[PDB]
């Protein structure tokens, strides 16, 4: 138990993979739980054709009540799973951006900087920022797809988030602009990457 | 263009896969549109840092209105995709069930009734029923997490629906009564089948 939780998922299993699998295991488990309740309810239905109405009514409430508890257990479980996954995705995106940023700095702070090395570290950094950009747009696109009202409310926040990302890229590039020659040299190579 | 639509998706592609791929193409398409509007909106703020309030305000309302419209298009388009997919799934499930029932009946009516085939046919039929059953559960199960209020309103319907299926199955198993003998040899094997929690393809 506690020990298995500590080790957690094996390294051979990615977050995405483990996430789908946990989602599948949870769904499969709740599908069975619900089915059992439904069959008990059906069995009670057959058995009670002749009890008085008040008792028939109580039986119905009993099962509708058990199902409510189950539906609420289901919702919480899902919400948590979805919540955890979203957090790990954001963390991975931030971690990759920071890693790439450090790599870009190193290449820049090299006794004799190397055009190829700097350019590739910059591509890496730009890609991490783009992945944050895609992620921001996809989340918004999705809420718009399933919840119009909710999408209208995050609209301005998304717009601002994309701006925050752009400013980070301009500021990070500016660092390359601290080396005129290097800047000019990578100019056409840089532009292609941005566009 | 009309011709390609007549043909529709290749038979090789399942309804589930086509649906998924379609959802993904729409996701990418819409993400690109939204990105263009956001870029135009950012660019506008920039060229408006030295203008009158009213004008700057009207800019906000302009781009936010374009997005309202875009959000509405995305939501409607998604509802249409989901409706089409659901209607086809329900059709697909009824079709495979009816096909498996005919196959089970044809193996029971076979001049020299062969157990291997009768049993296998029964399995395909149970698998078709299992499929409708799981779909009912899985759906009710997802609604329960999305809109609890709506899940509460489905309870009875699901309960009734699952009973319909179980009763259908018992009725269909009643076809093995015309041949009380065959039922014997198969008695055990059928018992295990109906007692499973889930039937995959087999071995
Ligand atoms: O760092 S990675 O380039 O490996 O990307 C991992 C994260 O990418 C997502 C989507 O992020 S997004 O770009 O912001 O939209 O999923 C992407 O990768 C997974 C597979 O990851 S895996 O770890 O190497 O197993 C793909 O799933 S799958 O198709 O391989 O089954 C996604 O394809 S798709 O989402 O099904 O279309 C792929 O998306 S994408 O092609 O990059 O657009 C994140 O998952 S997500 O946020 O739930 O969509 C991944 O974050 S994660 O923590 O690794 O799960
Ligand atoms: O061509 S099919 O009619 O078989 O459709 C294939 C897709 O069916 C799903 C989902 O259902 S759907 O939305 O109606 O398409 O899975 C379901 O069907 C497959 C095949 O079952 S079957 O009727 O014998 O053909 C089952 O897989 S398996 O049991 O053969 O291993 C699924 O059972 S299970 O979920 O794997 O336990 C069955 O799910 S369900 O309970 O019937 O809803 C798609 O897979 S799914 O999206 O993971 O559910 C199939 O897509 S696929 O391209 O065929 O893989
Ligand atoms: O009306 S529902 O409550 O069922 O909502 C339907 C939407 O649910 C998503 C996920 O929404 S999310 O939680 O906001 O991310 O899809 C999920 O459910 C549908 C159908 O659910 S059900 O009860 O089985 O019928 C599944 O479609 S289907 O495969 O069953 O045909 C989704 O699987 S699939 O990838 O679409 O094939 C299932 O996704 S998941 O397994 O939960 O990850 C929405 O899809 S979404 O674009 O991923 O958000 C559904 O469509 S919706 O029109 O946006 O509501």
């Amino acid at each position: 138990d506690g020990v298995d939780i500590y080790f957690g998922m094996p390294g051979e299993i990615s977050e995405h993979e483990g996430f789908l699998r946990a989602k599948m295991d949870l769904e499969e488990r709740r599908m069975r739980q619900i089915n059992e309740v439904m069959r008990e309810w059906a069995m009670a239905d057959n058995q009670s054709k002749n009890l008085p109405k008040a008792d028939r009514q109580a039986l119905n409430e009993h099962f509708q009540s058990i199902l409510q508890t189950l539906e609420e257990q289901v919702s919480g479980e899902r919400q948590r799973l979805v919540e955890t996954h979203a957090t790990r995705v954001i963390a991975l995106i931030n971690d990759q951006r920071r890693a790439a940023l450090e790599g870009f700095l190193a290449a820049l702070q090299a006794d004799p900087p190397q055009a190829e090395r700097v350019l590739l570290a910059l591509r890496r950094y730009l890609r991490a920022e783009q992945k944050e950009q895609r992620h921001t747009l996809r989340h918004y696109q999705h809420v718009a797809a399933v919840d119009p009202e909710k999408a209208q409310q995050m609209r301005f926040q998304v717009h601002t988030h994309l701006q925050v990302i752009e400013e980070r890229v301009n500021q990070s590039l500016g660092l390359l602009d601290q080396n005129p020659h290097l800047a000019q040299e990578l100019r056409p190579q840089i532009q292609e990457l941005l566009h």
